[PDB]
């Protein structure tokens, strides 16, 4: 739908088989999960930013259902506060700027 | 206009008499900017992200020119990584999330 931006803009994702709440996050370049349980084979990776660096296992090819649109991308699990799903997802699902 | 999440959204902005380029982050609450030299006074303040808090100058009723359109809002000043343009700004621009 279009979304206006007077509160955070939530919505409930499908990841895993589990169900939870993430940020769309146009100022965000990639997909970031708070601690999950994620199958499948990793590889370490760290990513920055306001506050410094935290430390993130990469997921490639990770299904994620959003919104009811389906995409698959790259998902970074780690220390992060919130989930926030970045431009790597939102462009699957179509998912645009208007002003 | 409608942008596209295919790369970074980023915005020329003007205030202060001076030319910036800003992230359009949905993901934000709140505007911070680079370090740079606003007039009027300031308050302290924390604020946080993905690696943690850092001190900002608090500075209000800023006037904001974004990509031609005028805002007038808090701006929060400090060490970010890039210049944010957040929810308290966006709402006033008129910018929606498309989907
Ligand atoms: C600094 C920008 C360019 C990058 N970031 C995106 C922003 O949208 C964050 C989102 C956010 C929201 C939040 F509630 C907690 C939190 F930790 C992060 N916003 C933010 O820091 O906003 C400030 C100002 O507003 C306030 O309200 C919200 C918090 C306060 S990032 O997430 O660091 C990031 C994402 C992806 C990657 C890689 C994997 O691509 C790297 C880094």
């Amino acid at each position: 739908p279009q979304i206006t931006l007077w509160k955070r803009p939530l919505v409930t994702i499908k990841i895993g088989g589990q169900l939870k709440e993430a940020l769309l996050d146009t100022g965000a370049d990639d997909t970031v999960l708070e601690e999950m349980n994620l199958p499948g084979r990793w590889k370490p990776k760290m990513i920055g930013g306001i506050g410094g660096f935290i430390k993130v296992r990469q997921y490639d090819q990770i299904l994620i259902e959003i919104c009811g649109h389906k995409a698959i991308g790259t998902v970074l699990v780690g220390p992060t506060p919130v989930n926030i799903i970045g431009r790597n997802l939102l462009t699957q699902i179509g998912c645009t700027l208007n002003f």
